[PDB]
């Protein structure tokens, strides 16, 4: 429940990493600042869930860093509890119910996702989160399908917008994401 929040500064390399990804697709934007966001216990949820897709998943490669806006209001709530259950950010659209995460930044920086604030700012995370074996979504979504309907425990952990080519995916599980860094900027 309990959090901390360190500024990267510009010339840390992890800086760098964050702010180039983000500008591959956004900049035109003006980046104010990158923070870590630093909550133990969230950490350890998400660490937890890690290993537990490490152990079934194979060679897949589980995790993927991605983005999502939010308005600035609920980055308060996404610094303590990450993007559960009562987050107001998630959405129900084509691919499912849950939280929306994009592969690329200028996706997030719609303004109809990182609203800007009154100061003009803009939020969004760049995510650590569980992909895992992913299928294509659909609307009626509220966990991921199950993979194979002759032994239906196992689910798909996410899913997606396009299979072999991903713009976004949906997640559905707290622990599944960890907003690791929060990126502030402006048109
Ligand atoms: N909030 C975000 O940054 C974000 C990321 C990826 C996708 C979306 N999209 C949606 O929330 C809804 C529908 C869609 O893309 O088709 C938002």
């Amino acid at each position: 429940q309990n959090f901390c929040v360190v500024e990267l500064l510009p010339s840390d390399p992890e800086y760098n990493t964050v702010a180039s990804k983000f500008n591959q697709t956004c900049s035109h934007f003006r980046i104010e600042k990158i923070e870590r966001i630093q909550n133990p216990d969230l950490w350890n949820s998400y660490q937890a869930k890690k290993k537990t897709m490490d152990a079934k998943n194979g060679q897949t490669m589980n995790e993927k860093q991605l983005f999502h806006g939010t308005d600035a209001g609920s980055v308060p709530h996404v610094n303590r509890n990450g993007f559960n259950r009562s987050y107001a950010g998630k959405n129900a659209v084509a691919y499912g119910k849950g939280t929306y995460f994009a592969v690329n930044a200028n996706y997030s920086a719609n303004d109809t996702y990182s609203r800007p604030d009154a100061n003009g700012r803009k939020h969004v995370y760049y995510v650590r989160v569980l992909t895992g074996i992913y299928t294509h979504g659909n609307h009626s979504l509220i966990v991921p399908p199950s993979k194979n309907p002759q032994n239906p425990t196992d689910l798909y952990d996410t899913v997606t917008d396009n299979v072999h080519h991903p713009s976004l995916f949906v997640a559905f599980y707290d622990y599944q994401a960890y907003p690791e860094y929060l990126i502030t900027f402006r048109k």
